[PDB]
């Protein structure tokens, strides 16, 4: 019962064991003879809920009555993990849960692994979404999470033969003791139809799905304080008989799965239909919430777009501001331009969202003439501010011609926001030096950095209570909603004690996940070894390629000296592919297949074994990223505008091998470069190489032992019942290379040489890992959402208790 | 007022504790204040408060069923028409009184409340809601006793009318979430589809798997502290490009979908077939999972299959499908087995309602049911052969398989070859199966066949829906009538008193305004309550005759006209009913029946002396408000078409007079009453018989009935649709030349026997101590009745109201 998880007072405990009494029995229907271990679980979570109730309920009301401006945080993906520990650990109600379940003979976090994950998001942007709602919660802003309740979330990958098999994701199979369905705020959104012109544009003839609104508490840490998350569910409105019953299926189907869609667009009328849909739900709400005139609306609303998915609330805006409130155009659109805001999260063009025009025509005919009107404006105002700039006009324009002209998602949300950040200020750089350079130069104002975080609560206190523990021994438990604090920790350097006990918190942590994969995997790694985590999602960008040239070259130096030391390493790598990405598919296999020969080869044993972590999730990532020693964050420079998993890595008391790329270059700054191990071509040195063309066959006509790799690769070294099965990756490497893994080989080889001889020192290491936990605290989202608000949304925050 | 003693006591304790838990509900539940609580949440948060009060008892009941290890029986049905659950949750454990006090307590209206939940729906009409009562006279009578069926997402349609012409709207009864349901994810079972069937014995493989997920309601006994189990299982999807994939599970989830809306029709879908052997599957799993907590020797001994129709007649060759594979058993142990468990209960005579699956539709579906069945078959015909040597066209007549272009599976063959017992519904359809429709099966095997005469519980269907007509009763006789209905035999002695008289009409004529005020506050329907309340609901078919109905209702209408100044007893004539979606027929009356009150309910000379009006979305919820109001209960089916009724039993309970013909269990009901007690008509089952043996000519009616003449030409020519005045070209033909149900045999004796209602309607005193002789003989008519006998004469198990403690 560590301080840090609250008190366990007798009459709390006594309270909490009553209630988890009653509603086993009234709400689950269970006596002790026949409850099953998910009763239990089930009967824990009502128990906690409850304590949600009236804060939920006196929150919602003081925002109603102090009337702040409310912030409608807008994304297509909330990727939230799991609840139950969360709500205690922000209501001081863990240790006295843990003691009422001990009491009652049960083990609370067995209860806890029986929670399914909230997986409504891919990864970094959706991730982000669930920390922002946690850390506004914290800084008691009147901020809503507004999202499409997904059926099934991202896809359960089962890893059968080597391959990644994708399962769905059946989250809600048992029920969600977490949402409040409100079927009373149910709101019809339009599709199709056409559009008449008179005193004004009218949209009929449409189709109508219902929009049901579910409600899930967000509470912030210990104040009092629960924010709502409402996530959007698709109802039908109200051959033959039986066959249009059945039909219904088809509107429904809108919410229905989470597109696996990971920085790379699809063009999918399905996904149109799931961005519109939210977008449509949620303005209604919004608007409805505002008349309890519209020169106050952005007085008191403001809208941020989490990237171009849900885009089309600005034109939707419009729509409802122009067509139904009957504001004047140029009054609207004043109103609109100061209420949206956009976060971009990635400058790789296959990610871009590029709409064909027939398809909005024919989905979203009012939108479409609201966009190119929009188009026209904003032109005439480019034209204006660089006349006679016939080209600038053609790389500005909304519009995009072609074989199948577009619209250009991006440029509409530039030209319907007031503010356009990136997520960390190399990213923020890039943006204004050339992807949106021309945006950049007619509106300068308009571009801001906000450099991405993650939250302390989830990702130190839920996560590692044993590293939050040692820290608030030292300087107390502020730290939590104030992460700089942490810097305090700069000053135990050179202590004895923190050194140990720091170095005691990994080890126990490392013990922790080698148990949990060998009791649901029946795997097992030995916990003396450093390990070595790659885990974010598979793609050619991330370069997990990369990380296997690294283990390929471990390999073949133990089997051309095996008698020499090396330190023993567990080499850990985890994620998923996109279900139409072959390329990443492929990757996984490989990872595995390195795995089959390297985990037999008896002359390696323990000093070497590659793994491949199945279903990388938030859960597992809580799991994995405390037991890590390195962290590995080497993507090409220029191409990961910021990452999270690196905050995350060395909030926990891991050591990052990384590029200059994202905010790995503010961790480093904050760190110190010396306390870092950064490698690697620079965003520079890359362009340079592109200016004079990349050709990988260069760096293997050099480099030995990056040709021994490829040959084993082509050969059938790593596959020989198939021995051409990785011809795919070897061609895309020397010939097709979009991410120059030969380019950047020989320094990560030479930079993990020397985490290695690093690693052999664990006093320097520790202190090394020391200055690094010391200097995260730039990386809490608390700072993120402060900046947000002070620098976009015209709010403060306050961490002000709540009576 | 309201809090009458049969609602039982509103207790200081109990009303303080109910009032302090309805508003923990609301928060803690609901998450809502008295500020922005709707009024369905404060339906939700009583509804939570009450359910409170089943939970000690289900768990407790299910727990002494465990250590008892009573024989289980287990009723299967495709249909569960249960109507609502809250006032018979509180009705069954003595709460009404104690919550309308708290709920009065707290500013609301119980009854207000108490209408916004949603029917659960999930059957079509009688065979539904007998399941129903059945499932409340087996808790009430202490039996260890499951329901099966599926949870459809959609139950049986609402019926809007619009334009005089039925609509046909979802019914998304699980929209706002259902309190009175208990997920059982636990008991989830696999179900398999197609495949193949392979030999090492059998095996059947490579099949399609669709999840089955149980949902438990409960079922309160009356006052015993009983509370057994309605297990339906919902469909599932399995968790084994990828966006079509994940779409793509809708396809086997469909199969919980929607109830389909065929009333005694079968239509042969594949997705029909599908949810038949998806509930047996699932429950014969969960019966046999149970049993083993392996000798099946004494599997009879502890389960009972009762067969709800052949909808659920797959439970015999799955029986043994698991029985020889799975636990390979031999087979004639295992047919022993089988047909020792298995019951099964024919619902109606009529040819288009049977089910005859083809080969090629089972093959596929279900290659190692088929299998078993020809298997079955053989032994069968093989023992008809022995028993009846060289009579072959018997052996055609009886076989499981019939010949054809199409060939197909007699599914109610199968039912008697794998059942020790097969009864009918009432004495009169019983005895028709061993006659004729079953003669051969009955000749065979005698002592196969029985009777079991449909009940209604007393409870939903007297104390429920008419508590003042329960009250008045209780004054004189006490309140064991309530489980022990023959009781009402006692208020014969009351047939001469003053005040008996009185407070029986006083009670009609209230449940009439109330009824009136019901069609004024949700329609803006004007209707007299000083008139005769003339009822007809029940599905739309041409067996039941809304037709001949109608044919009165105009006779009536045109007598007015020639004689306008002429006297006569004000009627209110109410016809309900919901037609399936494609009977194009069924449609058409619906449509009749609007445009005959178009012209009647805007004729300035008739008024307020008679109207014609068509009750929207007839339901159990709707039965429970119309019944209590009715005066006449119109039972009206042709001779031998209608196998035992049980609306008509609600009216008897409920103080309606009945005009009927000797069909069904209305041969019953004027046998316990006397017939000078009712108003009966028309042709016997000899008269249709003998008829059908000379030919009906509809012709030789019309030339001989002028008033009979005058209608159809009205009909023909336009009077009652000058708009379209074609438009019911339709029924007069079929009337004319192709009516299979005897319009015009009857319609004589009909409208004079009406104009005896009438006469006598004259006559109050007489009108109210005729009611009185049928009230007091309505016992014979308590599905407790029924279920005492299923379980003595059938399920070998003794019944007993004992409470539990
Ligand atoms: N919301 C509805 O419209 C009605 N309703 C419920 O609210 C349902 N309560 C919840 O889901 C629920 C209460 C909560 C407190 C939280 Cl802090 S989170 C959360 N969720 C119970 C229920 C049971 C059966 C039918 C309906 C309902
Ligand atoms: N489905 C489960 O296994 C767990 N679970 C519930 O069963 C749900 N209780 C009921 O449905 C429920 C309790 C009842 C008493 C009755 Cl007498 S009837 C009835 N029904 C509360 C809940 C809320 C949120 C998530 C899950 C759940
Ligand atoms: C934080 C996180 C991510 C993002 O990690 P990156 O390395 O920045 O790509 C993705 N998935 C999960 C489950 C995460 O927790
Ligand atoms: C009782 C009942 C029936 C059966 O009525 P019959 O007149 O016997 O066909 C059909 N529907 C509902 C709603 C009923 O309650």
């Amino acid at each position: 019962q560590i301080s840090v998880r609250g008190l366990a007072g007798v009459e709390n405990v006594t309270e909490l064991k009553k209630n988890f009494n009653r509603h086993l029995h009234f709400t689950l229907v269970k006596d002790r003879n026949v409850a099953t271990p998910r009763d239990y679980y089930f009967a824990l979570a009502h128990t906690v809920r409850d304590h949600l109730v009236g804060r939920w309920i006196r929150t919602q009301q003081h925002y109603y009555e102090k009337d702040p401006k409310r912030i409608y945080y807008l994304s297509l993906e909330f990727y939230m993990g799991r609840t139950l520990q969360n709500t205690m650990v922000n209501l001081a109600l863990e240790n006295a849960c843990d003691e009422a379940t001990y009491q009652l003979g049960l083990d609370m976090e067995e209860l806890e692994e029986i929670e399914e994950d909230a997986g409504l998001g891919n990864g970094g942007l959706g991730r982000l979404a669930a920390c922002f709602l946690d850390s506004m919660a914290t800084l008691g802003l009147a901020a809503y999470g507004y999202g499409i309740r997904y059926e099934f979330g991202i896809f359960n990958q089962k890893i059968c033969g080597g391959w990644q098999m994708e399962e769905a994701d059946d989250w809600l199979r048992y029920g969600n003791p977490w949402e409040k369905a409100r079927p009373e705020f149910t709101l019809p959104v339009h599709f199709y139809g056409r559009v008449e012109h008179t005193q004004g544009a009218k949209w009929v003839d449409t189709q109508v799905v219902l929009a049901m609104p579910y409600d899930t508490p967000v509470p912030g840490y210990r104040n009092n304080v629960v924010n709502t998350m409402r996530l959007w569910s698709a109802k039908a409105p109200n051959g033959g008989y039986i066959q249009a019953v059945l039909d219904r299926n088809l509107a429904e189907n809108i919410s229905r799965v989470l597109y696996p869609n990971d920085n790379f667009f699809e063009g999918k009328e399905l996904r149109l239909k799931q961005e519109y849909f939210v977008v449509a739900a949620t303005l209604q709400d919004i608007i409805r919430r505002f008349k309890s005139n519209f020169d106050a609306f952005p007085d008191k609303v403001a809208i941020q777009l989490n990237d171009t998915h849900p885009s089309l609330a600005i034109p939707e805006l419009m729509r409802v501001l122009v067509d139904l409130e009957r504001l004047d155009w140029d009054k609207a659109w004043e109103v609109t331009v100061k209420t949206c805001a956009y976060t971009n999260h990635t400058v790789i063009p296959e990610a871009l969202e590029r709409w064909p025009v027939h398809l909005l025509e024919t989905l979203l005919p009012r939108h479409l003439q609201i966009i190119y009107e929009i188009n026209q404006r904003f032109l005439n105002r480019v034209a204006a501010a660089f006349p006679g700039d016939v080209d600038r006009l053609r790389r500005m324009s909304l519009v995009e011609e072609g074989a199948v002209k577009r619209i250009n998602m991006a440029h509409l949300c530039i030209a319907g926001s007031h503010a356009v950040n990136g997520v960390a200020r190399i990213h923020s750089e890039i943006l204004k030096k050339t992807i949106f350079k021309d945006f950049y130069e007619l509106e300068p104002h308009k571009f801001q950095n906000k450099t991405n975080g993650i939250t302390p609560r989830r990702w130190l206190v839920l996560c590692n209570p044993g590293l939050a523990e040692i820290i608030a021994e030292r300087i107390g438990e502020e730290y939590i909603s104030d992460l700089d604090q942490l810097r305090k920790l700069l000053s135990y350097v050179d202590d004895e004690a923190f050194i140990r006990d720091v170095a005691k918190v990994k080890q126990e942590n490392k013990l922790k996940f080698a148990a949990y994969l060998e009791r649901e995997y029946k795997v097992h790694i030995n916990p003396n070894s450093l390990f070595d985590v790659q885990v974010k999602r598979i793609h050619e960008y991330k370069r997990q390629l990369l990380n296997c040239l690294h283990v390929i070259t471990l390999y073949n130096r133990i089997k051309k000296e095996p008698n020499k030391f090396v330190v023993p390493r567990t080499v850990m790598i985890g994620g998923k592919a996109a279900p139409g990405y072959h390329m990443a598919k492929m990757i996984i296999k490989l990872i595995t297949a390195i795995g089959d020969v390297v985990n037999h080869d008896p002359v390696v044993g323990d000093r070497l074994r590659v793994i491949f972590l199945e279903n990388y999730r938030v859960s597992l990532a809580e799991k994995v990223i405390p037991a890590a020693d390195l962290s590995e964050q080497i993507s090409t420079a220029g191409t990961e505008a910021s990452g999270t998993g690196n905050m995350k890595f060395m909030l926990n008391g891991a050591l990052t091998i990384g590029t200059m790329d994202g905010a790995n270059v503010e961790m480093a700054e904050e760190a110190g470069e010396e306390n870092f191990f950064i490698f690697g071509m620079r965003v520079e040195d890359v362009d340079r190489l592109d200016q004079r063309g990349y050709n990988a066959q260069e760096y293997y006509d050099r480099i030995p032992e990056l040709r021994q790799i490829i040959e084993q690769l082509s050969s059938g070294f790593f596959s020989p019942k198939q021995p051409d099965l990785f011809k795919d990756i070897v061609n895309m490497l020397m010939h097709h290379d979009r991410f120059k893994v030969f380019a950047d080989y020989e320094e990560y080889v030479k930079c993990q040489e020397r985490v290695s001889a690093l690693y052999k020192n664990p006093r320097e290491w520790t202190r090394m890992v020391i200055r690094n936990i010391a200097t995260s605290g730039k990386f809490s989202s608390d700072r993120t959402i402060a900046q947000y608000a002070r620098e976009i949304w015209g709010v403060e925050p306050s961490r002000q208790r709540l009576p």
